[PDB]
């Protein structure tokens, strides 16, 4: 009809400009400078954050105990990994009952995805890799939420693989995106039909799942049952287009890195680029859903927020090409 530059206006958001919510005493994180699109802080205030995503890669520490906390890298051991195409995308931890810490890595060597999965060895200051994970049904990963050292929720952002038949797919507004549950001998669709899912978390008692769906700007409300099916039970709507979800594990809260405008984030422009965006979402199985905008900007600081957590009074904001931001909440 000509009504898909309606579609596609409404999808990518193309008239959003951002209202500015500042916080006090925000600092850039010195080294990071080629992205930081997703981080997960441990209960220890340990954050992992994995850079220079492509569409060299590297998982970075934080010690958010210190005072003004410096990144380091961290070094991968091992010899069943090829550090050379290594391209961590989306990230998730798992805390063995022993206490052992898993880091498991969406990576992208090249056009296709794999799960990574890593420990953490504190003392070193070091990743040993353990295994790669592929799979039919893990075509394109964007992030997973590990519910075990090898078990994960995993969203496909896309159906196909091949990166031209990925943009034909997304332009055509094909919805053929999809969750998958991945386990050592059980991997299923768990949900699909998705416009770009993306985020992907979990409540601190295990019972709910979070998908964001990007180009619908929703997030998915989903029960987990004990046997690891999913089934809908709210969508929460949103006038930007959601990214990842951390969730609070004091209170249960989202916390959502979020791009204003689809424009700025898909077709890059130096004289016009991404600004940022961080959502609170409290209560969210009440009739009214808290949702509160803590930070938002234009990116004359931080570009193109993929992602948010807070630590005992800290926010740390990751993007996915550009920096970092850390600040007093
Ligand atoms: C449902 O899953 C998929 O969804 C899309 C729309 O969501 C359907 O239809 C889609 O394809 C047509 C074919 O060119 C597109 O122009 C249209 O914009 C799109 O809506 C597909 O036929 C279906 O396979
Ligand atoms: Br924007
Ligand atoms: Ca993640
Ligand atoms: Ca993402």
């Amino acid at each position: 009809f000509d009504r898909q530059k309606s579609s596609f206006q409404t999808r990518f958001n193309v008239h959003r400009e951002v209202t500015p919510v500042e916080l006090p005493n925000c600092n850039l994180v010195k080294g990071i400078d080629n992205g930081s699109e997703d981080l997960e802080i441990l209960p220890n205030g340990l954050a992992f954050i994995s850079s220079g995503l492509k569409y060299s890669g590297k998982i970075l520490l934080m010690d958010l105990n210190e005072k003004e906390p410096a990144v380091s890298e961290l070094e991968i051991i091992g010899n069943t990994l090829d550090i050379s195409s290594f391209n961590p995308h989306g990230i998730s931890t798992f805390i063995d009952d022993d206490n052992t810490v898993y880091l498991l890595v969406v990576n992208h060597p090249g056009s296709s995805s794999t799960v990574e999965v890593f420990k953490f060895q504190e003392e070193e200051k070091s990743l040993l890799h353990l295994k790669t994970i592929r799979h039919k049904l893990l075509p394109s990963v964007n992030d997973i939420v590990a519910v075990g050292p090898e078990h994960f929720y995993a969203t496909n952002d896309h159906y196909f693989i091949d990166p031209y038949l990925k943009s034909w797919e997304m332009h055509l507004g094909l919805a053929w995106s999809f969750v998958t549950y991945y386990s050592p001998n059980d991997v299923r669709v768990v949900a699909e039909g998705f416009d770009f899912a993306n985020g992907i978390n979990i409540s601190p008692d295990g019972k709910y799942v979070y998908i964001a769906e990007l180009l619908a700007h929703k997030i998915h409300v989903y029960e987990k049952h004990a046997n690891w099916t999913l089934t809908p039970l709210r969508v929460l709507s949103f006038d930007t287009l959601v990214d990842n979800i951390s969730v609070d594990p004091v209170t249960g809260d989202l916390w959502v890195g979020c791009h204003p405008n689809g424009m700025r984030i898909f077709f890059y422009d130096a004289e016009n680029p991404p600004g940022s965006e961080v959502l609170r979402i409290q209560d969210i199985l009440s009739e009214e859903p808290k949702v509160t905008v803590v930070y938002a900007e234009n990116g004359t600081v931080l570009q193109g927020s993929t992602v948010a957590a807070v630590y005992k009074g800290k926010l740390l904001i990751g993007t996915v090409f550009h920096k970092a931001l850390y600040c007093d909440l």
